[PDB]
C-alpha cells in the first residue's frame, strides 16, 4: 500500500463510543441538524486509551470528521467558527502527537479511511469501501477511495526509489535505467487508475457537497480569522483543507526527478510546500532525505546517454500525462458545475508546467 496506512483500524476502544457513534452517522446527523448538538453535549474524552498508531490514526480520523461536519454543518453558510473544548481538546493533543495539524488531512481521509469488504481479496475498488462519510450521495467513497488506489498504484514505485540512488552511487548504469522505466510504469498505470475518478464520483455532487467538508480555514473568508480550537490556543487558527498536495508520494516524484516545484517564493511553489505540514512526520521525512540526495536529473544530464534520458523523460512525461488528465478532471468537477477559480486553474497549470520544463528532449 506503499504510504496508506495498512489495514486501518475500524473501531476504537469502547471508551471513545460517543465519538465513534457521531462519526458513523454523519450523514443523517448532519441531515437533521443534531450534528452541533451532539458534539456540544459530548464529554471531554481523554486520548490516553487510544494505545497504538493505528487507533490514533482512526481517532483522529474520527475527530477530524466530526470537526469538519460542526464547522461546515450543511455547508450553505451557517458556520461554527469555535471547536467546543471538549473536541478541540483531545483533537489537537492528539494531533501534536502525530504531528498533524487538527483538521481534516489527506492522511485522515485517504490514508486511514478505509478497509477490505473480503480481507483476502485484493485490494480492488470492488473489495474496498471508506470507513466515513459526509452526506448521503457525497461519493466519498468514490473519491477518497480511488485517491487511494491512483496513490497505491503510484507507490509501487516507491520500491524501486533506492534502487535509483544506490545505482547512482554503484553507477549500475543498467539498474538505474531499468528503474526509472519501473517508475514510469507505475506512473503509467497510476493514470489509468485515475480514470476511475468517473466511474465513482459524480461531479455535481462532488462538487456541492462533499468539497464543502474538504474545505479548511486559511484564507477561507466564512472563516476570515481561522477557527477557535477552545480550551486549547485562545486565538483562532487558520488551516488549509484537505488536499492531494499532501500526499508524499504524489509530491516525491518531483523531488526524486528534480523537478523543483517547490522552489521560489511563487504561489504554486509556496502551497505545495505548506501542504508538506499536513503529511505524516515520517512522509515528509521521506520528501526531506530525497531533497537531500544527489540528483538524479543531474546524473542522467552528465552521462551523454540516451537510453537514460529517455528513460527520465518516461517518468517526467507520466508525471505531465497525469497532470493533464487531472486538469480535464478539475475542469469536469469543479469548473463547470461551478457555473451552474481561475487561480485554481493557474496553480495547476504552473505545476504541470514546471513538470514539462524538466523534459530533457521536446
Ligand atoms: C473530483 C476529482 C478531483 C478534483 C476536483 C481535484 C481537484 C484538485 C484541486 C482543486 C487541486 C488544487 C490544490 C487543492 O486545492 O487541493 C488539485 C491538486 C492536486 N490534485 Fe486533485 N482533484 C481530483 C482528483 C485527484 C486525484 C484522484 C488525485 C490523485 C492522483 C489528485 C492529485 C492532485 C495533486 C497531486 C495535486 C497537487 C498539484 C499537482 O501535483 O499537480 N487529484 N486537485
Ligand atoms: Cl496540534 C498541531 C500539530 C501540528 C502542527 C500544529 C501547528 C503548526 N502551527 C501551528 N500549529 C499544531
Ligand atoms: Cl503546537 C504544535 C504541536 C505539535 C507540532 C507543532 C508544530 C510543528 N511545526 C510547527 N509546530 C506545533
Ligand atoms: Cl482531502 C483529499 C482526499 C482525496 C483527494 C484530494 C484531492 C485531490 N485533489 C486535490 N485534493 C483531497
Ligand atoms: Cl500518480 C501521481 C503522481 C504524482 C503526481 C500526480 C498528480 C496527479 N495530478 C496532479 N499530480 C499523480
Amino acid at each position: 500500500v506503499g504510504f496508506a496506512l495498512p489495514n486501518p483500524q475500524e473501531n476504537l476502544p469502547d471508551f471513545y463510543n460517543d465519538w465513534m457513534f457521531i462519526a458513523k452517522h454523519l450523514p443523517d446527523l448532519i441531515e437533521s441538524g443534531q450534528l452541533r448538538e451532539r458534539v456540544e453535549k459530548l464529554n471531554m474524552l481523554s486520548i490516553d486509551h487510544l494505545t497504538d498508531h493505528k487507533s490514533q490514526r482512526l481517532a483522529r480520523l474520527v475527530l477530524g470528521c466530526i470537526t469538519m461536519a460542526y464547522v461546515w454543518g450543511k455547508g450553505h453558510g451557517d458556520v461554527r467558527k469555535v471547536l467546543p473544548r471538549n473536541i478541540a481538546v483531545p483533537y489537537c493533543q492528539l494531533s501534536a502527537a502525530l504531528e498533524l495539524p487538527p483538521i481534516l488531512v489527506y492522511a485522515d481521509c485517504v490514508l486511514a479511511n478505509w478497509k477490505k469488504k473480503d480481507p483476502n481479496k485484493p485490494l480492488t475498488y470492488e473489495n474496498m469501501d471508506v470507513l466515513f462519510s459526509f452526506r448521503d450521495g457525497d461519493c466519498s467513497k468514490g473519491f477518497f477511495l480511488v485517491s487511494l488506489l491512483v496513490e497505491i498504484a503510484a507507490a509501487s514505485a516507491i520500491k524501486v526509489i533506492p534502487t535509483v540512488f544506490k545505482a547512482m552511487q554503484m553507477q549500475e548504469r543498467d539498474t538505474l535505467l531499468k528503474a526509472l522505466l519501473e517508475i514510469a510504469s507505475c506512473l503509467e498505470k497510476a493514470l489509468q487508475v485515475f480514470h476511475q475518478i468517473h466511474d465513482h464520483v459524480n461531479p455535481k455532487a462532488f462538487f456541492s457537497v462533499l468539497r464543502i467538508y474538504l474545505s479548511g480555514w486559511k484564507g477561507n473568508p466564512q472563516l476570515s480569522d481561522g477557527l477557535v480550537y477552545e480550551g486549547f490556543w485562545e486565538d483562532p487558527k487558520e488551516f488549509a483543507g484537505g488536499s492531494a498536495g499532501q500526499s508524499s508520494v504524489f509530491q516525491c516524484f518531483d523531488v526524486l526527478l528534480g523537478i523543483q516545484q517547490t522552489a521560489g517564493g511563487g504561489h504554486a511553489a509556496q502551497f505545495l510546500q505548506d501542504m508538506r505540514r499536513y503529511m505524516p512526520p515520517a512522509h515528509r521525512n521521506f520528501l526531506c532525505s530525497l531533497e537531500s540526495n544527489p540528483s538524479v536529473r543531474e546524473f542522467v544530464l552528465s552521462k551523454g546517454d540516451a537510453g537514460l534520458r529517455e528513460a527520465y523523460d518516461a517518468c517526467v512525461k507520466a508525471l505531465v500525462s497525469l497532470r493533464s488528465y487531472h486538469l480535464q478532471i478539475v475542469t469536469k468537477y469543479i469548473l463547470i458545475p461551478a457555473s451552474q477559480g481561475t487561480d485554481l486553474m493557474n496553480f495547476l497549470k504552473t505545476v504541470r508546467s514546471t513538470t514539462e520544463k524538466s523534459l530533457l528532449k521536446e
